C-alpha cells in the first residue's frame, strides 16, 4: 500500500516593499512588503517506497538516492532543501526513526524569475510532510518553519516574504520586525479593484535574474556600513509599500501608480544592480507605448516585470512588448495558500 | 456624469466534443462537448460620451465613429459583431433611441488561439450592456443571445460551445440540439481532481491558426454530403466527450487520458486541416518526452494545444517544447462566468 501525496503553493508578484525584508533592515528599522499570489504553482510530491531507502528528485531533475540509516542525512551541497526538510521531520515527529519515501519537486518557474519560487518551493515541501503525517502545524507554523530551514539550517541568505504568501495566499501587507517576529495583514480587497487591478497590469518574462544574492547582499550592506542615501532609498521602498496598501484597499489607482513609480525609482537606487540598460530600455518602451508605472517583481536584475497600463493602451503596450526578448502574459491572482491532496492511500 | 463600465469573460480550452457542435452535426444527431474556462479573458469597456456619437473600438485597435441617427447601423464588414450588439439593445432595450457611446473590445488571446475569443468576446459586449441598462438577461438569454448576433445577424459560421464557457463559467457538459435548443450541465469536480489535473497539463501556444473556418466548412460538409468515414469520426468524438465527462467525475485518470487519445484520432480524421506535419512533429515530441495524450484545444490548424502529463515527466516535457516554435505555459482553471464592474456612475 504505497502513499502518494502532492502538495502546491502559489507563487508571488512582489507589489512593494521588498529590500525592507532583507535581515539587516527588518531587524533595525521594521520592514513592510505587500504581496499577491498568481496563478504559477511550486509543487511537492511525496511517494512512500517499498524499499529501504530515501530519493530526492527536484524541478531541475536533479536525484539523490540514499541508504536507509538513522542520522541525519549530510548537508553536502547537493539538494540541502530537501535534505534539511528531511531531517526535520524525522527528527521532530518521527522519533529519529527514518521513513523510506521518495520526495519530489517541480515548479511552474525556475529560481531567478522574480517569482519566490526558492521559498515557495521549501513552503510545498513541507505540506507535503504535513499531510502525509498529519501535523497540526498552522500557517504560520509552516512560514516560520520554511524560513528556519532555508535561513538556518540550510545558512542560505535571503527575505522573508515568500514563506508568507505560498502559505497564506492571496493580498497580504507584512511586517517584518527583529527575532523573525512576522505579522500578515491579509487584505480583503473589494472584487471591483481586483478585477480593475487584473484588467490594467501586464507582466513581461525577461528571463532568469542572476543578480538576486548581489542585490540581496548590497542592500543588508547598505544599513550594516551606514550607507546614508541607500538607506534611505530603502526607507522610501518601507514608505511606498504602505502607501500602495492604502491605495488598494481605497480602490485609489492614482495613488497606486504613484506609489509604484516611487517604489522602483527608490527600489533602484538601493542596488546597483537592481535594475540595468536592457531593464531600462524595457520599462522606457512600456512607458512610451502607454504603461503608468512598472517593476521588476523580485529583488532585481531580471525575471518578471510588472507594468501597470490604463486599458485603452493594454493591447499597444503588449504589441510593443512583443518587439523585445522576453514573454508577455496577463496577471491573474489567487486566494488559496498551499494546499495537499492525496492519490494513493 | 459620463458612465464607465468593464465586463470580463474567461476564455476556454476545448476539452472534448468540439466539431460535433458544428451546425448540420447538432442538428442531425445532437453534439456534446466538454469545455473548462480559464484564467486568460475577453474584454469589453462602455463609456458614455458627452456628444451625439457612437464610437466602436477592437483588440486589434480598428476604429469607427459614427454620428448619432435614428436608423440600425449597417454591418459593412468592419467591426460587425459590436454594431450588432449596439443595434440589439437599442432596438430591443431603449426603445430605438440612440445612445452616445463608446465601446471598446480587448482580449488575453488574438482570434485563432483555439481559446474561444470570438464569441467570448461577443459575450462581453452584452454583458456590458446588460450592466449599463440593467437588464435582467440570466446566463442562458446571454449566450442565446450572442449565439444570435453572431451567427444570425452577423452570418458568421462556427460553432455553440464558446457563448455557454463564456457566460456560465467553469467546467461544463454541454448538449446540442436542433433548433438552437442547448443543455448546460455544470459538472461539480472535486477539488483534488482538479488540482491533480491542472498538476498534470501543459499548454502550448503554436500561433495563430488560420484553418478554422475552413475545418468547420469541412466538418459541416461531411454531414451534408454523407462523408460515411469522416460522419463516423465525428460519432467518435461526441462519443469520447461523454467518455471524459465520467472520467472527470468519477477522478479516473487512465480513461481520462484514453478518451483524449481517440478524440483527437477522431479529431484528425473529420477534417483535413486539423493537424499539420508542423502540429504532429510538436505532438510527437510531446509523446516521447512522456506526455500521454494531447490535442489542438480549438477547431484545429493551430493555436493552444493541451498535453496530459504525469508530474514525474513534466518539467522534462516543459523542457522539450522550449526547443520548439511555440510558449509554454501552465494550466489554471477558474470557475466564474462573465462578470462586469463599474468605475465612474
Ligand atoms: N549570498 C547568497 N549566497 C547563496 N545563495 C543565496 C545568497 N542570497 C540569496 N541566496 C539564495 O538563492 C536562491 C535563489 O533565489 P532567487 O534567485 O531570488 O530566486 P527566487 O527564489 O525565484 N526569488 P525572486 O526571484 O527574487 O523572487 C534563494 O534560495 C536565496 O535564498
Ligand atoms: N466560413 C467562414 N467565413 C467567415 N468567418 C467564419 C467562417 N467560419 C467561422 N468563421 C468565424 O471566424 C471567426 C474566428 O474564429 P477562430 O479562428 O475559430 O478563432 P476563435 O474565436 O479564437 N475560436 P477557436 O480559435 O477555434 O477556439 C469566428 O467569429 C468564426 O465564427
Ligand atoms: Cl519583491
Ligand atoms: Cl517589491
Ligand atoms: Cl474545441
Ligand atoms: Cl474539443
Ligand atoms: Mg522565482
Ligand atoms: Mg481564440
Amino acid at each position: 500500500n504505497p502513499t502518494i501525496i502532492r502538495a502546491r503553493a502559489p507563487l508571488r508578484l512582489g507589489l512593494a516593499g521588498g529590500g525592507t525584508d532583507v535581515a539587516p533592515y527588518a531587524d533595525t528599522f521594521g520592514g513592510y512588503v505587500l504581496n499577491a499570489t498568481i496563478d504559477r504553482y511550486a509543487y511537492a510530491v511525496i511517494k512512500t517506497l517499498t524499499i529501504p531507502a530515501v530519493r530526492f528528485v527536484s524541478t531541475d531533475q536533479q536525484v539523490e538516492k540514499h541508504q536507509l540509516i538513522s542520522e541525519p542525512l549530510e548537508l553536502n551541497g547537493t539538494l540541502n532543501l530537501h535534505k534539511a526538510v528531511y531531517n526535520h521531520m524525522i527528527r521532530n515527529y518521527n522519533h529519529g526513526k527514518p521513513i523510506a519515501l521518495e520526495l519530489s519537486t517541480f515548479c511552474d518557474a525556475p529560481a531567478g524569475s522574480g517569482l519566490g519560487s526558492s521559498s515557495t518551493l521549501v513552503v510545498v515541501m513541507i505540506k507535503a510532510f504535513v499531510e502525509l503525517l498529519n501535523l497540526p502545524l498552522d500557517d504560520y507554523a509552516i512560514a516560520q518553519l520554511a524560513y528556519r530551514i532555508e535561513r538556518v539550517d540550510c545558512g542560505l541568505a535571503g527575505g522573508r516574504q515568500d514563506q508568507y504568501s505560498a502559505t497564506f495566499g492571496g493580498f497580504n501587507f507584512m511586517e517584518f520586525y527583529a527575532a523573525a517576529r512576522t505579522i500578515v495583514n491579509p487584505l480583503r480587497i473589494k472584487n471591483w479593484v481586483l478585477c480593475e487591478l487584473e484588467a490594467s497590469l501586464v507582466l513581461f518574462y525577461t528571463g532568469v535574474s542572476r543578480e538576486s544574492a548581489k542585490i540581496i547582499q548590497d542592500q543588508s550592506d547598505n544599513v550594516v556600513s551606514h550607507k546614508t542615501a541607500a538607506i534611505e532609498a530603502m526607507h522610501g521602498i518601507k514608505r511606498e509599500a504602505l502607501v500602495m496598501k492604502e491605495a488598494l484597499l481605497k480602490g485609489d489607482f492614482k495613488a497606486f501608480v504613484a506609489s509604484m513609480r516611487l517604489g522602483w525609482d527608490n527600489k533602484k537606487n538601493s542596488a546597483r544592480t537592481v535594475s540595468n540598460a536592457h531593464i531600462d530600455e524595457i520599462y522606457d518602451a512600456a512607458i512610451r507605448a502607454g504603461a503608468q508605472a512598472g517593476k521588476v517583481s523580485g529583488a532585481g536584475g531580471g525575471g518578471f516585470m510588472l507594468f501597470f497600463v490604463p486599458t485603452e493602451k493594454r493591447m499597444d503596450l503588449i504589441r510593443t512588448l512583443g518587439e523585445y526578448d522576453g514573454q508577455v502574459s496577463n496577471c491573474h491572482f489567487t486566494k488559496n495558500g498551499t494546499q495537499a491532496w492525496r492519490i494513493a492511500n
